[PDB]
């Protein structure tokens, strides 16, 4: 059918063209909650709506700071490789953070004291690299796809430095100095980057563990996040990723949700940063409360990138029949959350009544204990 | 059918949960000639990925640089009345440029000498206000619907000043100070804004007229431009208003391109100001051309906002089979552009053969004339 | 007696130490309208509160935006010179306009083709230097104290280049060779610049009249707007000085505007730029309409800069006993404004009723007519 | 000999490996004059030390804000060009002005009507060409060198648009849509930019005049400066090139200056704006003032870049035996000095001796006349 | 003899006036390597080409981001002082890290809580003082000359805080109040700064140390960084301090490098942030790589500043027959970097060789072991 603008008695019928498969993708949009008033930032890009690179072995499309910008501390690439093939060794100033939604991939790393690490990656794993820290990625034998996020939201997914470019940008006297060969030795260098190329799938990971004079690294820079318990409570799931489990991932805290259908994501804020979404699968809307009586609902679904500015107030409300599944990404050394419910629980009832206009009936459904994800009755 | 990010030998299938229906629409971004290259902002964003504000007597919904960053210095409302309803007695800091795409309205305006004009606009009349002067829109019979546009990217639909608005956050005693009368005398005074209202329809526009001591305006703030003879070429037509023609608009430039299946609006640019573009209907590609081996190719279809960044190379194709119908916008008191075909036409051939690596095969081929839109042969 | 911030039943007696002084100065801060809402910058600084620069010959201080940081675009320097004493010779990067509240003062100025301007100015003469003009002023018999507003928020009284200053820091052989003399002849230059400095009264206008080969200043530098008849309406006068008719002031727009006790400065708005305020001596209060439900209320008394940025909606009430006495300052090449009552008579008078929910007993009441300053009945 | 750091009982000997050549390029920075005060940016920089682009037909330096900071509005490219070589066809954001120092060159320029300017452009001739407008240089049989000045400091000589990389980037069908060829027909089409590229000498400029059915273009793009009668003074010669007489230079005013030994460019300001420097040949000093006692001297010599800041007091001395030439450069509409001896020449002479502490002798040696360049006696 | 911008068939000679000096001192400039591509901000200054203030007892000239803007972090003078002369007693916002070129001196710095630091510093030795700490500096009897770092670029050599300047603009009521003095006593006080000032020298460095109630500072300001056991390779030596070892130095980390004649600084970047580098003695060339197929060549000497901002790919070859010395400085609590060599030794070696398209014969030659510093075979 052809939904129209039109809320009770308020709105009218489209009378201009129009985009009616969009309309239907944003129902909270084209006619939001009554609640909803006020200027608030755009907080919703789709992938879908971007330039995607295709490159032999796979593509890769951004969501920065030039297509939502409010995001200006977090970036995003959705990366695929095809089975064996090599995203090319290279480095850059952002430390860079994945999650992998398909498939399999083998990446390295190797430190400022050389010391190397090489590790295979699965669906629900993550990695984490280091500002600054070299690192390849390759593809297994089902191909890979995964979505990368980056400190900064000024990222440019050209900024980064492949190492077959520094070497072709660099005087042939001079590698060849570097290395104590000839320059006929090095004649075969690549012209330009590879960026993403296809290669032979690779042998098993017991063979191409490095070894060294340095030693081994400190920390992994990669965590089995679905291989962990989750705080579980009746509408879902949430797993939590930051420093104080996945040691190295500093400037990154993460949260897989899973939220079952006619379940929710909590009222809730974050005290210590902005959150940066990314929906993996189903269908939702968030209603961000930006304070003063400005509020604005978001739809979103597979594919698109969502933001919540520091200490908003919102929840995350599963609109579908599968499960609503999305990552929660703040640029912070730990995840935190402040729960409504549970705030409401720890104080005395009679002040949270004085407050709402409410009464015992009220304050005896308050939980001390916090539920991320709730079920509807 | 299911569309690919592949291209020959480069791309791979999309193998995460996804927006097939935005891919459909963007066949050019999920797969990009081959030509495009290299970082370009986002130049693309959509009036339905908007939040719309419903109200008794219709909707609005903007695109500003909160929603499409590279816009910095023009925004846009998509507006729609209902007949009769009124748009609120109101100012503010920007000026203001429109296009009626649907229906009929009138609108007042007076200006700082205490000069009065009220007219009314149907499909294909443009109005403009300059910034401070207060004005409204009644749409008549029909309603209206119609395209707004702010010269400033940061414009805010409600940093706008409301009559009511003013004189309820006024003390009682100044406003009947002001106006020689009681406190009594303007106790039923809104408490608040109306913004958009119901009304009957008015009578007609000659029994609204208001004459005064300071006489006529000395330019009208309403244009007939579809009234205007057109350039003509072999696939569309091109009508234009700037300050050249519709005198009072000093800030805004505009033209209205139609575009005939099989015909492209031709490689051009403009050595003036950044173009914003608004798609009225139809479906087009363009390629931004933005120097040094950088281009990117964007989708666009009705309600889509576009934008091409100060002398960037462009055209604009009509890929669909109904016609292609799009306004030009430009933060200027003229229109210009530079045709590529012109340009060389108008070298020396073996200049430009020199140039080309192509002969007089190709150079016999140039017109010295501007053909805006071209049709395939 | 004692005020408090007491408004029926909202507020509360001042518990803590106060300026008790301060409240009585301001009592619609310290007991606003009802009416006022929303966060609002602060547009009031007094004079008093700056430190005075003083030298043998008068003294100087500054409201700049280090002091009042809405009004990025003006600055003020409150100046006396006493009998004689001299404004060293002297060039700046802003221009400068100026009102002589008290005494008389002769200015000097050549202009870029060598062409020199000598004049007298009185009380409510104004003079405008262009930026980057070389001038001086020099007090006569009763000595000067004078509002100076310089075209940049930013202005800093140092930043100012005297001619002693330059000298003083030029080898003594480029100053010799650029004259012709020997550095001998120059020796007695001071080391230091003089900035105000006493001197011996000058003699008679007539008798200073420099002549030469380059012929008279096209325009003069400055203007008598209390000569000129004003717009005189129930409540005041207002005297307007800008470019229209001061032909030189092409930066500065300005009225000088005197409220009889009872009467205010009407409800209106500028639709060109942002308002500077200075005033000269009485006591007022203006609510500052800023959109969106945001109003705030400020007290002036003499001494004190006020501010109203661009387009918002405003009034001055005279609060006191003697007459108002205030200027209007914009950076523009002319003085603008929108009367509320004026804008409304001139619509249609079912339209203005169906806004206000006011019936024919008030639309009868509007003028067609402007009138800036109204008296209370 | 070796210069050291010593004025006096002031400074001391280097005692750290040092660069004696740039010393010897610097002595009024190794040994600054006496009255030098304070913290003033540098405004001095060489296109001796910039990278030099290298291409087959020439080669092209920098300096832009990357290298001088204080020059914000203002860069400049020295261009070289062999015999025949092209600089290819392209456009750009920025307003351009040339100096032809060596040689002579060929340029077209076609505007947004279609009209086509085709001249040749020899020593001492200057061009124009509007921002956005397409043009393109050839050198004739002498090669050429010339100096450019665009109109922003963040000038980026990669940002600039070249024909063949347009192209290079547009999709193959579209070009041919563009023009009603076919694909086969542009396959010649080059796969990258040209830039600068050798070519056969052209023919006679009156074979190359294009005609065409739009007109005559209204003003020339080129100026013949060296043929203009010069203001002569004692001591050198001064040639001004504004919008007052090159009509088209709207956005930059010129002046070439040529002082001889024993001469200078005299103590003056600019009232307008900020002046851009190059040094063609000689050798110079100049003293910036600041204001507030900040003075800083600065060396200068062919190839060298200086800037003089909006109103601050600056002189050009010949430090050399050999004339010293070099361009002001100003982003303005029209040049305009104030020259120190001409303003005190045109004040009352007891009023200057008031200021100065010197007599009658002093102010017997002022000249009413503007003389931009003096003689030591 | 005079070198020419000539590349093979690329380039040209110089036709204009030019700087042969500056030109031969800059071989790789005038003469780029093939290799050098794109736009890269200006990464070198010369303190030769920077004003030298001159005092009764030394000198001190300034590298600052108003000369080098590319520097925003760090700004550095090079100062100098006589036998016995002193830089008066100071403190400012900026922590200051110094090295020790020629001679040796004597430095105090007082802490927050009262303890006092004495200790004298010769070649080779490095001080850091934390941002507001006051301090010293007194030249021995060889005098001193030594090299500033500031941890702000935008330091401003006077914008520092001086104790005669701050007591010459205090009330001498105050000054006497505070220290429980008369008028009388404190009226030999400076009317104005010292900055550097001749003196006897000290006595032995034991006689000053300074006792107190307070205890001792729990780490030493200074550092004897040539003391320290270097990393060796091949061609050189590099010396480290920062944080780790040098432990005061909390903001600046540094190492000194020696590079043989025929050696190299090898390929490599710093994966924390952007590094600031003093040449000391001898000449390089360096290459840096900026990503996207930049990279540009630079020239330096001893007196020179240059920059590699974050991560950019670099080098830096000895170009002379005389040993290369300069300073790596970072506004960091570590020195790290990642060595092109040992990155790629440490990952699998059929990995690189499809990366490079280069066999076994070239993976054969890579080290585990980081080699700073290598020689030419
Ligand atoms: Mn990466
Ligand atoms: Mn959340
Ligand atoms: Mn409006
Ligand atoms: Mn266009
Ligand atoms: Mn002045
Ligand atoms: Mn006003
Ligand atoms: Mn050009
Ligand atoms: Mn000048
Ligand atoms: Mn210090
Ligand atoms: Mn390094």
């Amino acid at each position: 059918d052809i939904p129209q603008p039109i809320r009770g008695d308020k709105g009218a019928t489209v009378k201009i063209p129009r985009n009616i498969e969009r309309d239907r993708q944003n129902p909270d949009m084209l006619v939001p909650p009554e609640t909803d008033h006020g200027t608030v930032s755009n907080m919703k890009f789709s992938f879908s709506d971007t330039h995607n690179r295709l490159e032999k072995g796979g593509y890769a499309r951004e969501v920065t700071v030039r297509e939502l910008p409010i995001s200006e501390n977090l970036a995003s690439v959705n990366m695929r490789l095809k089975p064996g093939a090599i995203r090319e060794l290279h480095w850059h100033k952002e430390a860079e953070w994945a999650y992998m939604i398909y498939g399999s991939a083998r990446v390295t790393i190797v430190d400022e004291k050389g010391r190397s690490f090489i590790d295979d990656v699965g669906e629900g794993d993550l990695w984490y690299f280091p500002s600054g820290l070299p690192h390849s990625i390759q593809a297994l034998e089902e191909g890979a796809e995964f979505l990368l996020v980056f400190d900064d939201g000024s990222f440019d997914s050209s900024n980064t430095f492949q190492l077959t470019d520094w070497l072709a940008h660099t005087p042939k006297e001079v590698i060849a100095a570097n290395f104590g060969v000839t320059k006929e030795e090095i004649s075969n260098l690549p012209g330009k980057e590879k960026y993403i190329f296809e290669n032979q799938l690779p042998g098993s990971l017991k063979d191409d563990i490095v070894e060294g004079p340095n030693g081994e690294v400190p920390y992994p820079f990669t965590y089995r996040l679905l291989e962990q318990e989750p705080i579980e409570s009746e509408g879902g799931k949430v797993y939590i990723a930051d420093s104080t489990n996945f040691k190295v991932s500093k400037t990154i805290a993460s949260a897989l949700v899973t939220v079952e259908p006619g379940a929710m994501r909590e009222l809730h804020w974050h005290p210590n940063t902005h959150e940066w979404q990314y929906y993996i699968s189903g269908k939702a809307r968030m209603t961000v409360f930006a304070s003063d009586g400005h509020a604005r609902t978001f739809n979103y679904q597979a594919g698109d990138v969502g933001y919540v500015p520091f200490a908003m107030g919102h929840y995350v409300e599963n609109i579908g029949d599968e499960p609503l599944v999305f990552l929660e990404i703040f640029k912070d050394d730990h995840y935190a959350d402040v729960s409504l419910n549970q705030w409401l629980a720890m104080l005395p009832e009679t002040f949270v009544q004085a407050h709402l206009d409410l009464g015992k009936d009220f304050t005896d459904v308050l939980s001390k204990e916090k539920h991320p994800v709730v079920k509807k009755k």
